[PDB]
């Protein structure tokens, strides 16, 4: 039978997204999909829903905290320090939340971050599914409940090896363990800390569930299960879906000039901004190479236009071989582009899941987040699919030599680290998109979920 089923995802493009793609899957299984979204972000939405007849958008209001400015709806619209006051705002749509599930009555209700929802759906008789599209890997390397044990004891160092029981081996530098070490304790809403905040997601909910699948994201979902004792379960990679709204012709134009696999795209999501020396290295680096590139980035901290923080010259000499663009793209269209021959990522889950099934060459660039440095060292160190940027051990910095020389290796076609990282992207890609894959993920996905309301 057919389930009812809530998705209430953190306000933010690469939640939203993702929650439609699985949406639309499980809409064509004939599952009853309600969809709440920020009010004014629902425009941008509907060119992803693909069965208007089975999944409604709500809208909500998002409210005001003092600090948040006017209007935001998603992390697209505020600072990245600002991300906590949205988290409050996305705390406070409680009562509207309280009112759509009595009204609505889904069986089901998928969510992110909203630890104080579980109370509510079991006063309603509705099971509430933490689903997270980050890496499973993240939240069992810095959530998991021997870290959260050790409270304000953790350190540094402490955050430099894996919590007890970890399936897995990789290395972090300095800078990140610091980085997780302090982040972890700063509040995200409604004075509850990070990481505390999703572990009492984990503890509370009744079950769990990651974008993935079992050949890839399978050891840490089994160790997550095996910690916090109910079920953790694989959607699936959640494969993008095809969009109503065709390529732009203006990118489609552009990049239809250049041959075949020569040009470089660049693009570090729709949250942060660089700082302007990073700035500056990341586009030297990328002139340095003779490719033509596409570089979607935010003026750097400070500034308010791309034209005024390009170091000086590089128009005059880019000419007509390279873009620097600020305004939001559609990047999975651009990633199936035949003229693209490598991704330089900023190794979001999204961002990632949309370079392993196309055909680029991926250089990995992870920015300052959990995600997407365990990210950038699962495939650059485990999967081998992508070549990383070398950063400063303690300063967390690159140079502009460095991303030069990461573009260069995957795409000459001579070098046998970049026909290696071909050759292993190929066996991902082949895995991902194998027939049966995403839909017997999605079989044992919809037959837990039927065990799960009964
Ligand atoms: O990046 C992270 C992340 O997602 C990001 O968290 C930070 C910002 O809010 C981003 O928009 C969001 O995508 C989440 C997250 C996502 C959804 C949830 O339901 C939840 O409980 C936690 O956990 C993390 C835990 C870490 O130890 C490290 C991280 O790096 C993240
Ligand atoms: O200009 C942009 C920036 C981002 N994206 C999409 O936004 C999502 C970003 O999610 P990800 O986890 O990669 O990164 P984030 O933006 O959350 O840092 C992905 O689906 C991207 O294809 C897009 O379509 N256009």
């Amino acid at each position: 039978s057919s389930l009812h089923i809530a998705m209430f995802p953190w306000f933010a493009m690469g939640h939203l997204i993702p929650y439609l793609h699985l949406s639309n899957k499980l809409a064509k299984r004939g599952h009853k999909i309600s969809f709440f979204t920020p009010k004014k972000t629902q425009t941008k939405l509907e060119q992803f829903n693909l069965y208007p007849n089975l999944i409604t958008f709500y809208p909500l209001n998002v409210p005001h905290v003092d600090g948040l400015p006017f209007g935001a709806e998603t992390t697209s619209d505020v600072a990245i320090s600002l991300g906590p006051i949205l988290m409050t705002a996305m705390d406070q749509t409680q009562n509207q939340i309280e009112l759509l599930l009595t009204q609505l009555k889904p069986q089901i209700i998928f969510f992110d971050f909203v630890f104080w929802l579980p109370k509510i759906t079991q006063r309603l008789g509705i099971k509430s599914f933490l689903y997270f599209i980050i890496n499973p890997a993240t939240i069992s390397y810095t959530t998991s409940p021997p870290r959260m044990f050790e409270a304000e004891n953790l350190t540094e160092v402490d955050l430099m090896k894996p919590p007890k029981g970890y399936p897995t081996s990789f290395n972090l530098q300095s800078h990140e363990a610091k980085h997780l070490a302090s982040t972890r304790k700063i509040e995200f809403g409604s004075g509850i800390p990070f990481s505390v905040r999703s572990y009492n997601c984990l503890s509370l909910t009744d079950a769990i569930g990651f974008k993935g699948c079992r050949e890839i994201e399978g050891p840490y979902v089994d160790y997550l299960q095996e910690q916090f004792g109910k079920p953790v379960l694989l959607s699936g990679p959640v494969l993008p879906e095809q969009s109503k709204t065709a390529l732009d012709e203006k990118w489609g134009s552009w990049l239809g000039g250049f041959k075949d696999g020569s040009l470089v795209y660049c693009a570090l999501g729709s949250e942060l901004k660089l700082k302007q020396d990073q700035f500056h290295e990341l586009l030297l680096g990328l002139e340095l190479t003779g490719f033509p590139f596409l570089a979607i980035l935010k003026p750097p901290v400070g500034f308010e236009t791309i034209e005024d923080a390009l170091p000086e010259g590089f128009k005059e000499r880019v000419k007509e071989k390279g873009i620097v663009h600020s305004g939001w793209i559609q990047q999975q269209l651009i990633l199936e582009h035949p003229s693209v021959g490598c991704f330089v990522t900023h190794c979001g889950a999204g961002s990632i899941t949309e370079g392993l099934v196309n055909n680029c060459q991926m250089v990995l660039l992870p920015q300052l987040n959990g995600d997407y440095i365990i990210n950038a060292r699962i495939m650059g160190r485990h999967l081998k699919v992508g070549v990383e940027v070398k950063k400063g051990e303690e300063d967390g910095l690159f140079t502009k030599e460095s991303v030069y020389e990461a573009v260069k290796i995957v795409m000459d076609d001579e070098n046998e680290i970049g026909r290696e990282v071909r050759s292993n992207h190929t066996k991902v890609r082949n895995l991902l998109l194998r027939h049966d894959l995403e839909s017997s993920c999605l079989d044992t996905f919809c037959e837990k979920l039927q065990e799960l309301v009964s």
